[PDB]
């Protein structure tokens, strides 16, 4: 990086102007999982850029998945699974040890690699000022919708408290569990969760950090990958597209169709993926937009 | 309690008026642990009693300990101890579970309970935004100090951000874990942290939550309980009592030296203890002042 | 009190708690008369649990009468009264009087018996900063509505300056004179005052102090006594009421029909009625709601 | 007023300007009494000249007497006066009546009258809020110091409190009474409690209406009118007096020693005499400086 | 001034209060050019009369002209003008010119001026925070609408960013240029600019000083000049007006048609003419009312 | 910058965060002036990277001066210099002339030029709200200390109202000229004016942009140029170099033993120079710290 002339140093950090002006004050959600989350060297990359995107006056809110952890977790405590279709049932047993993960463990770890930065991270989840509400939610699986446990959407959002906690220069860390209107602590799926805050707190972005270069119309045609498409053709891809990213298709359609300008798809494999993502053209993401 | 004739139910509330008095607009540490904890009408009533003096516009802070918590998790998980004294050593592993358990299972508890009655409840460690540093401690084991790990004491508190969150009409349920000056976090005693905490914070008060009903100068002797006592000759009597108490008392002086007006040490196996010893006259505690 | 255990003081303690969530930072106009304001314990207690309102983050205001001290006075200063049917025509002098009295004795000693509690009460008319304005009244005899002098009901109330003196944290003691739009000061019926203010205020709750134990549909049956009723039925009962209790009742229906969640007409001459009326389920006193 | 031509109408509103700039945002304290609140003419210009000073951005505090006003009330209650010396003994009898008479009386005709401007004036004594405390005061007749009864001196002040109440717009009118430390109500001379506001809120000025030109050194020599004296040489004029401008010299000279730029005695007999002594060089007053 | 009796200095003082009232805590708008912008007495009291409003809790706004000025620099540069009817041409070039002397030249004296009496006087433009914009403006010579280069009317005013300034106790002198939406700045007429920003303001009143005792309906009958007018009939009697009066004229209709309350065409030839118009009944101008 | 491969301008971005985090709500005083001020892809560029400061919540204070320009202006007027030593005299007349130009024509092309971007800029001098003040300098030819005239230092720094208006999100644009304390305005050399706005404002840098690549020690030896120096031997260095960079050299000395933390003198003829200066470790400039 050293043998590289001055002047395009220069260029490159010039460039960024017309994001930053686009984000400066603005509220930007980044859902983060996959490898960004389990090589050290992204992970202290992915940190670094939250600290970025708060020392440039922008407002980061951080959710996060976990699921392969809450897995190894629940096989060290020998609690066997249930499992209808492809589903884990989350018994009361199994939602503590989630919650016991994402929160005590794994949101532990971003909160402290940002706070290397600053004073900066926070981590939450809905249970705390009842910043969110769950609904049970249930699956359908071989064409029958069935109950698979303590497992919810986001119902309900505290917009006011949680934009009081980023204007104060925090950086909510997101565990997505939360109770319903009964008190009962359900687990969210991380990428929905990470929509519906984006929507409720008026998000200029949401950002999915997710194991692929983009999204593929026809995969695995390499010339079927796309940089931009919009809500109303996306949605006639989704029964299209390999199991695993269909969550993150439906959180940018669910996000964009709610009045967040657009939702990005980007290669969390990529080191710094949030910096090219937001401050440069040279993304590999895809942008959703609503149309 | 409907048998009780309504003109001495009048009285009894007409008697907490001095104690509100006091503490209104003040900030009250309690350290939360024992059966207070464990039996669930008594946690209960602990909850109902927070959400009480936060509609009373007092400022509770609760430090909750949870050490038989940590012990069960690591022997579900096959995790060996090492053992120097009576002391386990807190490997990187023993701290990770620690942090897990008291941050995702053990404070979650509580905010839950007392979120029953309002948005209030916000669980915090001092990892989140720099909240308290640590620094490792010694212990000194048949005369000579030496190492257990990842154990601390509070080193430094921002008291600024803590009691805007406070302000803010919160309450902090505080998992002691910090990291210390080179980012690692440390485990700290829950009673030492709650003294701390008080100090740092001006809190009018600090209420200890133990098993017993005072303190007694000469254990067994019945009529050596006492109501109230000095830090100079609670200092005097701290070599003279059972291993159990020796924390909760030199908390108490240690907050009283350091200008908090009094600590109390009180039964935490009373259905609404925090109720009694602060809005009545007729407390089984003991009361520390400064002399 | 003391030889009452100490597990049921603290039961009447904890179930305060529904009541002060439900007040907590909301305005209760209580309007203060009868022996409550006239027997020196039951003076002293009135005073204390303005304060206790005050110390729970409550805001209390105040409105008295005084009814039976103007009389007195101007039976002292040899004022000969003229009468049409059985009121007092309020000439420019008896007002002179009646506004001397209500403001500069009857008003001044409440002022002193909460200010014995701390910096709280603040004395007031509906003069000082134009906070509300009167409208004149007719009354009606023998069936023909008739002038009896400069006695008016609250035509407009400054909502904004007035709640600016509760958040101030003080205490606002009305004696209810005002001024008509000409500048001319009036001499309002403190009930109706007292209804008009907890209206204009958007009060939580009304409470009118009186001399009985509660509204009677048919006195004197012992068994007639009500402990909640709604406005639609209330208004029927209204012309079979006894002449004293007239402007108590109408006073609830008009605050409540005015939006007021809920008036009481409590019994004054029990100590600290205040208390047992809003912190405890044995209240002697008639809730109206509306229906 | 009509015959004046245009352009002198002008200069005479521009040499207000250095007194504006000087006043502007400052506190001007002004005892009130005399024939400035018994003509009809001189009140209503008075309550003018203190709405104009509010409608420049000045803020006047405005303290007031009532010794004649109280003596006719005592003779028509028929309450014996007794009296030592010439002073008449204030039994608690006598206190009642005037604390009736000026703060319900003369008090109220001030706020009325004032108002008639603006939402501006609010009456209060020392009892509302705790807004000044009073010590009982001796007086040294014939040589000997002796009890006169509940007369005080104003003995603390709250500064803050009362500073709010001006930076709200208003316009407060104090009536001289306040409790001493133990909740006892005293009356306080006017004059002297004017100079302890005045130092207490850090006036810019104190005006004294008075019935005279200015202070005469050897009067009733004409040629002897002074227009400004320092508070040196005027503590030395002070035995010299007569005995009703001794209280108001007293004030000027506690005042200015207490750091209050300067105090004014000022002609009120002399409509708007506020106006020219703060808006013109015509002043016929004394100023009072330190030196 | 000095021979002028007291009494009546203060009557002239008193009459000032209903002015004082009316435009407490208002915006109000001058239009400053002419004579009293050339001779040096009239300048130095338009100064101190902007002083004046200031230190009465007024908030002015000056908006000045300086056409002959530009001629003159023009002349000096050498720079030969280009007209179409009886309008220069304003070219690139002489655009730079008339921003530098309204900005560097006119502005910076009144600025000075008014600065003399304390840190009041704030210089700005259109550009400096985009506080308004320009439309390029045509105009009709011998008939058909015609290019006369960089001349604009206001096109959107940034009321918010303005009404800053003035609450921070600042006085702005508007010179007259903005951007237009392509960042190309633009000379604008100051009389018409003064009414749009009189309008965008909410002001309470427009003063147009100018060189005329007031508004003549048949110029030169002496016995044609008036003092009060509707826009409705103004609206009337613009085609027949002098050249000179005409955009004098049109800025008060736009004005108070834009809900101004009224605009005022006053003498600037009159020491302190703003003092006169603003405070005194007195008055030579001529007001405009909507109708 | 296309065939730049992706990653490296990730590391480029994510190199800037050290320095991000430093200047985070700081100020940043930048004297303005050279070639970075007359081309047009320099200037374009510099306008640029004062809206990035912005935009990453720095508050930048733009400084500029404009020596030629005012030469053009003089000699295009006719105005005949008059010289002592190699100074022009600075009568009324060429201060009339420095003013207009600098405040009217240089100021307004760059607060034009930084408004491309957003409603930044706003353009001040000395004289508007008297935001700072200035004392006449002598200047010392062939040994003798001599008048030219109306030429100054800035004397009194208005520090409250400059941070007020930082605060607001605009950048400040400062001319040059202010007054004494007579009222009198003098033109101040820029360089001297950046570094005392740098120390009253408590800058965390001062920037002084110049035709160079930095400090040469013996300069022509191109191995003599440094990148970091000390005031103790800067100032030892001082009467050893080229008379240009003396005052560029005397700025920073002050400013950085004034306690501003770092002064640089950086290469304005390069591109987005402060955006390689700030974020970046490859600058050319020279810094200057205290020791
Ligand atoms: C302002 O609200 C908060 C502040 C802090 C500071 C540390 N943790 C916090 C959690 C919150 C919460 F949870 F209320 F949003
Ligand atoms: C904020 O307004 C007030 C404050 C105080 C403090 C003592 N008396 C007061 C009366 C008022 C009033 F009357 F404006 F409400
Ligand atoms: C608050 O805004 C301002 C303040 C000051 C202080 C001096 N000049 C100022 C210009 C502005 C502006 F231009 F933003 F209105």
């Amino acid at each position: 990086i050293e043998a590289l002339p001055t002047h395009i140093k220069a260029q490159v950090l010039a460039e960024a102007l017309p994001w930053l002006k686009q984000l400066h004050g603005k509220v930007v959600v980044v859902k983060y999982g996959g490898n960004a989350m389990t090589d050290d060297t992204l992970r202290r990359a992915f940190a670094a850029d939250m600290a970025f995107l708060r020392n440039c006056g922008i407002h980061p809110v951080v959710v996060h998945g976990g699921g392969p952890q809450i897995t190894a977790m629940l096989r060290r405590l020998g609690i066997e699974g249930d499992f209808k279709g492809g589903f884990r049932v989350t018994t009361p047993e199994v939602l503590d040890v989630a919650r016991m993960v994402l929160f005590g463990q794994v949101g532990r770890e971003l909160v402290n690699l940002i706070n290397a930065h600053g004073p900066y991270a926070v981590g939450i989840t809905g249970e705390d000022a009842q910043l969110f509400t769950a609904v049970r939610r249930s699956v359908t699986v071989d064409g029958v919708a069935t109950d698979i446990g303590l497992v919810g959407d986001v119902d309900q959002v505290n917009t006011a408290a949680m934009l009081d906690l980023v204007a104060a220069g925090r950086i909510p860390v997101v565990s997505t569990l939360a109770p319903d209107a009964d008190g009962v602590v359900h687990n969210i799926n991380a990428d929905t969760a990470a929509a519906a805050v984006a929507e409720a707190l008026g998000a200029e972005k949401l950002l999915m950090l997710t194991d692929i270069d983009g999204l593929y119309t026809r995969w695995p045609d390499r010339d079927s990958l796309v940089s931009e498409i919009d809500t109303g053709t996306l949605a006639q891809l989704l029964p299209t597209l390999e199991s695993g990213m269909v969550p993150k298709v439906e959180a940018c359609l669910r996000a964009v169709i709610g009045g967040v300008p657009s939702a990005h798809i980007i290669d969390g494999r990529v080191t710094h993926c949030v910096l090219v993502e937001l401050f440069t053209d040279a993304g590999t993401g895809t942008k959703v937009v609503r149309g």
